[PDB]
């Protein structure tokens, strides 16, 4: 599959996409405003995701800091990325379908757009200002909007037990971004697509 990556901020970002123990294509490149970054995914990857970092350094073996997403230092990442990070998910041809979503379980940094670019299913989205909005405890001095569980640590928050509600910081998300998730166990927004289809996702979609 294809998956087209535009970054249509005013700003810099480094974009990354991951099945958590391996790069998916090359891992991660700079894209200035207004780039597109085009990659290939194998059929059948589960457990893809895509993110921006921003205020990123690299020196010229690819190796250094960021601020928000940050995965080991690396410019091409192998493993997800440091919280907060909004997040587009997918796991491709299962069964003979794709199930995409956006999730803000861990946090969110840069809005964003993933919407499929072949027929048959429709996008999702979460652009709302959540860092100018964000609570102050969950505020990360370096950018963005952390989830509760990144911030405080507790099982409700990160439903270790795999029972848990929703919470005042889960809600915060939720109003302002109802079509990604919010917490573990959200009623689900997952779109179902079918097999084999291709994507855009793109940063700062309303700017």
């Amino acid at each position: 599959a294809t998956f087209e990556i535009v970054n249509r901020c005013s700003y810099t970002v480094w974009a990354a996409a991951s099945k958590g123990d391996a790069a998916l294509d090359a891992g991660g490149r700079q894209l200035n405003s207004g780039e597109s970054w085009t990659i290939n995914v194998e059929p059948g990857t589960k457990g893809g995701k895509i993110w921006a970092r921003t205020d990123c350094y690299f020196d010229d073996s690819g190796s250094g800091i960021c601020k928000t997403g940050d995965c080991g230092g690396l410019l091409r990442c192998k493993r997800f990325g440091r919280p907060p990070t909004t997040l587009a998910e997918f796991s491709l041809n299962q069964y003979g379908k794709d199930y995409i979503d956006i999730s803000n379980i861990k946090g969110f940094n840069v809005p964003m757009d993933f919407s499929p670019t072949t027929r048959g299913c429709r996008g999702v989205r979460c652009a709302a200002d959540i860092v100018g909005q964000c609570p102050a405890k969950l505020k990360a001095p370096g950018g963005g909007c952390n989830d509760a569980c990144t911030v405080f640590q507790t099982s409700e928050y990160c439903c270790t037990t795999g029972k848990c509600g929703p919470t005042e910081y889960s809600r915060f998300f939720k109003r302002l971004c109802p079509d990604a998730f919010s917490y573990v166990l959200d009623k689900p927004t997952t779109v179902t697509c079918p097999g084999s289809s291709n994507y855009r996702v793109t940063f700062c979609p309303t700017a």
